[PDB]
This record gives structure tokens, C-alpha cells and sequence, in this order.
């Protein structure tokens, strides 16, 4: 069966693992343990294809940083996640998605732009802003919840469809 290689990248505590773990374990890790580098696999039905999800969830903490090249270079399609709480997180995405574009030497990676925790009100990154941002690099933006599960399987599902245009 095909086995799609995902990587969830984007800074520290954006809910990168809880996003993760939502979509393959279905609860939400409410606690805050920094993650260094984790592997999940699932099989799972998409679009009426038994596939293998190979998701690797990586460090936010800048600390880990010299750890993204090896991820970049073997992941297929990477999730690009910031928070809608945290402006500081949306502006990070840029590097996350230039080395991405170095190592894979590409312009046209598979990627999916995901605005997470928007179960929370204290927005300051506005849906529109990202649209724009997602539009730059020709992917889709997708807002989620962790928390609520609004969205989770669409952005991960999503991001397949996305390595199947490619
Ligand atoms: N309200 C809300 N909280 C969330 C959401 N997603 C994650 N969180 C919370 O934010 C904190 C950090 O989440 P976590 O998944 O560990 O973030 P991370 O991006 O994997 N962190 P790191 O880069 O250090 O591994 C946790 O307390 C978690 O419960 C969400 O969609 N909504
Ligand atoms: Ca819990
Ligand atoms: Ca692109
Ligand atoms: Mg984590
Ligand atoms: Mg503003």
C-alpha cells in the first residue's frame, strides 16, 4: 500500500504534538511536554486508498534546530503550523518553510499552512493574513482545533491530497 511520509513542523508549543497525537490516539494532551523528534504510523482509509501515515512530529525549540535538515530531506509533505494566539509563531513559519525549500530544492513542496488552537479567542493572527501567506507558496491554509478535533483529520488528509497533486 502507499505510505505517505508527513512531517509536522513550527515553533514551540503550537500544538504540533497535540495535533499529532489527536489524529492518531484521539484525545488531547492538555499538558506542555516539549518534544525533541517522535514517530506515529497509522493505516488509514483515504479517499477510498488504504495508506500507510508515516508522521513524524519534530522540535519547536530553537534549541533542536540542527535536527531539521534530516527531516527535511526524507519527509514528502510537511505541515506547516503556527498558533492563532501567537504572532510571534505565524512569523516563524517563513524559515520553517525556506530551509524546507532549500533541502528539497523545490518551489513546489507539498505543503498545508495550519492555523491551530482556534478554539481560543485570544486571536491575533486574522484568518486572512494566513490565507495570504498560504497563497505565496501556492498551499492551502487550514485552520484547527487540537482541543475540539474542529479540522484535524482535514489538514492531515489534506496534506496527502496535496503530495498527490505533486
Ligand atoms: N486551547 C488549545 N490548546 C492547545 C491546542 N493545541 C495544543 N494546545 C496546548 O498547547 C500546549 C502545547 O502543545 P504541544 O502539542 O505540546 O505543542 P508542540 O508544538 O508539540 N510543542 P514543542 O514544539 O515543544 O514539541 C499544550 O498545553 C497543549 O494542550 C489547541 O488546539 N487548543
Ligand atoms: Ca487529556
Ligand atoms: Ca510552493
Ligand atoms: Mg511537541
Ligand atoms: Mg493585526
Amino acid at each position: 500500500m502507499t505510505e505517505y511520509k508527513l512531517v509536522v513542523v513550527g515553533a514551540g508549543g503550537v500544538g504540533k504534538s497535540a495535533l499529532t497525537i489527536q489524529l492518531i490516539q484521539n484525545h488531547f494532551v492538555d499538558e506542555y511536554d516539549p518534544t525533541i523528534e517522535d514517530s506515529y504510523r497509522k493505516q488509514v482509509v483515504i479517499d477510498g486508498e488504504t495508506c500507510l501515515l508515516d508522521i513524524l512530529d519534530t522540535a519547536g525549540q530553537e534549541e533542536y534546530s540542527a535536527m531539521r535538515d534530516q527531516y527535511m530531506r526524507t519527509g514528502e509533505g510537511f505541515l506547516c503550523v503556527f498558533a492563532i494566539n501567537n504572532t510571534k509563531s505565524f512569523e516563524d513559519i517563513h524559515q520553517y518553510r525556506e530551509q524546507i525549500k532549500r533541502v528539497k530544492d523545490s518551489d513546489d513542496v507539498p505543503m498545508v499552512l495550519v492555523g491551530n488552537k482556534c478554539d481560543l479567542a485570544a486571536r491575533t493572527v486574522e484568518s486572512r493574513q494566513a490565507q495570504d501567506l498560504a497563497r505565496s507558496y501556492g498551499i492551502p491554509y487550514i485552520e484547527t482545533s487540537a482541543k475540539t478535533r474542529q479540522g484535524v483529520e482535514d489538514a492531515f488528509y489534506t496534506l496527502v491530497r496535496e503530495i498527490r497533486q505533486h
